[PDB]
């Protein structure tokens, strides 16, 4: 008895959420809204939480409906700049029984990787990020690797640390990665692979590495279920799955 | 200007602490007590924190001296059962300017590995620990791997989770590791290696792995310096380096 | 202009071979035989090599047809005990223009892993095999890990080596893996994973590890194309993809 | 009863060879020549193989002596350009009982890594090299990583392969490594680490990785003992430890 609706129920990601919800013991799928269905269906079937993987063009309207009918929302749809977040916050004002989670990344293991990398960064002199993807990826490095590096660098700055140890004299071009706020980032492009990351931290005598591996590109359901299960404790707007992790 | 003394200054680990202290910018080595030197030296030279890597036979006396002369202490020496911890706590009663840290493990990367493994364990169905050591190691699995497994299992229990997914019918003896509170633990014994650990967590579509690697057996100084630097914020007795990590 | 037929063209594996053949520049798909089609189609369309992923019940008949019409064959279908191999060898007697490759494993990376593990084993004192699979796998350890261990052990015996270094006193049950001809084998069962193997070899100061990773269970086409491309240099029966690798 | 002399017996590497020889069962240390000892000692004590880790200034004289007294030689000393190799070959002419091995790298695991990388390269579309070292290393990438990349690229060219798959549009500077004959090479500089390499190969559905790890910088003895043990089967000059591996 969490009654759950899914917007974008027939999309690439939405299907996996319908499946996940059907497998669970505690969640009941009361509505599957695709592009042509009225949202009033969520009201009728008494949805309490909704999960949204739709489009940037649809999501603000739908979200406004949900919030205005008292339904909490777990939103994976992208496109949320500051102005849009300010819009969601404005709608939520004075509504203590409604929560919204906007998570630009729902891959629970990518998220824990960023969280743990930030916590570790205080304690090690050296930090590098290696990212590996299928060779059709256009952008290098990946957005996740850029974010991870920026998080480490902000952690290091907050702890007042030095920039890092390195005796390299005239490294060849490219050998030392892309420098992102002082953190080397290396991007590997490899047939057979999907999406992977390694953060390697180093200090006297030892290292710590945090590795993230996706064996396929449609594994958002564990993160989304963390959202659905916990949103009743997070009234108002929360941005980022990390804030639901209880860390 | 943290004036620091080292007890066991000539021992295997103590030397590395003397070195580390000498390299630093903020810590001044005012005393190096070996087995035949009076501890009053710490009083004379105005030691404020002491670091102890001595023996279980020496440490209680020395610690009692330090605490009774108002010197805080960072203790790596082993042998601290409950009764001994109760003794240290009794001595510290009503002494708001004295801190003691007793850390059964000062390898900052082993410690962060246990901490992060506990935090991650809520979120993944599968969890296994692989530990790898030089082949002269007597005990298998390692104490660190046992502790890590017990921490994961306590985390899982606290989150009310199931025991883990596995369709294995009549696994061969030994193939699935040693079960430690329900967590498989595999011990590899390998020439060339030192001490290494991997915690692998798994859920739909993805994994997270935390790897610890020691490239040699005398890398306790980063953890100990975390102790020395922070003990002024931890009056009383703290047991475990994790509690100094600000997590 | 290698004209290629595929038997089992509509099966799980056969489809991937049809696809691969269609993508190539040098191979022309002249026939796709499923269960209800006459094999004479291969003769009509002038097939020169055939690829077989069918069933153990079909394969001997089909293969006999191919060989008797002078068509060479790359066979992935399983079920080939000694008596069946002796049957294939008997049919091939005195037929210098016909080749058959029977490969119990067509995953080019699993095969190179076994080959390289055998070659390395002479030179290292320590050798262990770690295998990791999705947690629905029934058998532990995997057949590939068993074969890999047996290959290492045969290599070691051939080089007259000792059994391996290890100071372990009363290891806990299961901690040291399943012993397979003296090689420890550890099986990890992990949500998110597919099929992976690591062979770790160790000696003074160093290790060598060979890792195999499958990101999905339908990646036999690279190996099969090695077969199709090279079978014209391997008249007669060859068993095992390794013998086509030019090593 | 292989009587063995060591030139440079008191040097960093020579000591480890003296140790190794003393531990063995089959080799007898009959001479330890340092800088001030006559080489005639090798003749007196009936040395049959000599191991040389000295200096580029000493080695040609010493080697000429050894060869002219019929003693075979396993030479790790560096400095051997073509002209010097031509000199060694000239001295060895018509001397069927004398062998010399000049090995620019004696780390058995680095060598097997290059050998296996060359053999694998025919079969995979994607190939990258990641190298990791202590952060005092001056040069990036490492010489071993450069050599490994050049070997892969020569293998690929010999097999007539394409250059590699990659959809990357305007990668950031440095993100894709240093291109070495078309093979990406990434150099990581990390406190705690020693010297490590990974060659990652990729094709549809799968990868193969070969990892080399040194846990300390003085692990040449296994390779050198391969030399000493086998040199009696390699009369004349051989350059490179790989040629002694029986591959
Ligand atoms: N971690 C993350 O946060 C994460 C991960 C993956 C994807 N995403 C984002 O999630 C969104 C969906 O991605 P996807 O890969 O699932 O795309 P998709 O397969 O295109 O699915 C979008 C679905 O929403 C439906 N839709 C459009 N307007 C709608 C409306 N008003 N009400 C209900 N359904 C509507 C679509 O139907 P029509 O075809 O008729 O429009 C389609 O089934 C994208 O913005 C993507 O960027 C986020
Ligand atoms: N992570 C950890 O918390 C961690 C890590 C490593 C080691 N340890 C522990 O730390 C302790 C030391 O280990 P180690 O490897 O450094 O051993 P060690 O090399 O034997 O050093 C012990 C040193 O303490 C000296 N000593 C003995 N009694 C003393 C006294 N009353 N005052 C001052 N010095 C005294 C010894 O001198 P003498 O030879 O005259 O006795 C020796 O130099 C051990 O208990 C070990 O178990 C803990
Ligand atoms: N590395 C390896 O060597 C490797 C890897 C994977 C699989 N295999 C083996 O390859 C075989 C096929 O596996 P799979 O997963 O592709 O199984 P599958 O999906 O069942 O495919 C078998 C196909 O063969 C067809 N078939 C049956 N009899 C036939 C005939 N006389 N002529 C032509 N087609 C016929 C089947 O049609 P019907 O449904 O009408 O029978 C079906 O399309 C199995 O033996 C499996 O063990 C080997
Ligand atoms: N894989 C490889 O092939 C590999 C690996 C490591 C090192 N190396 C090379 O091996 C060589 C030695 O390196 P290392 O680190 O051992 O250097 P090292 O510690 O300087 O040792 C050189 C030794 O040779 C002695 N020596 C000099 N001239 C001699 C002579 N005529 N006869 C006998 N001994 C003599 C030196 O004594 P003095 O101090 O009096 O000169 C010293 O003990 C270097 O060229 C290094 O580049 C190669």
């Amino acid at each position: 008895g969490i009654k759950v609706g899914v917007l974008g129920a027939k999309g690439r990601v939405g299907q996996t959420i319908v499946a996940a919800v059907n497998e669970s013991d505690d969640l009941e799928l009361v509505a599957e809204i695709g592009v042509d269905d009225d949202l009033s269906l969520l009201v009728d079937n008494g949805a309490e939480v909704v999960v949204d993987f739709t489009t940037p063009n649809a999501v603000m309207g739908n979200l406004e409906f949900c919030i205005n009918n008292g339904i909490s929302a777990v939103v994976g749809t992208t496109g949320f700049d500051d102005a849009r977040l300010e819009q969601v916050r404005d709608w939520l004002e004075g509504k203590d029984n409604v929560g919204v989670l906007i998570a630009p990344n729902f891959a629970i293991s990518a998220v824990l990787t960023m969280v743990f990398s930030k916590q570790a960064a205080r304690f090690f002199e050296s930090a590098e990020v290696i990212e590996l993807h299928h060779p059709n990826k256009l952008d290098a490095p990946s957005g996740t690797a850029i974010h991870t590096a920026q998080g480490i660098a902000a952690a290091r700055k907050e702890a007042g640390m030095d920039a890092q140890p390195d005796a390299t004299e005239q490294a060849l071009e490219g050998s030392r990665g892309a420098s992102v706020d002082g953190i080397p980032v290396h991007a590997v492009r490899m047939s057979g692979m999907v999406a992977h990351e390694q953060v390697i931290f180093g200090t006297q005598g030892q290292t710590l590495t945090i590795k993230q591996d996706s064996y396929d590109r449609n594994s958002f359901a564990p993160g989304v279920l963390v959202g659905v299960r916990n949103i009743a404790q997070h009234p108002g707007l929360v941005v980022g799955l990390e804030h639901y992790l209880g860390l």
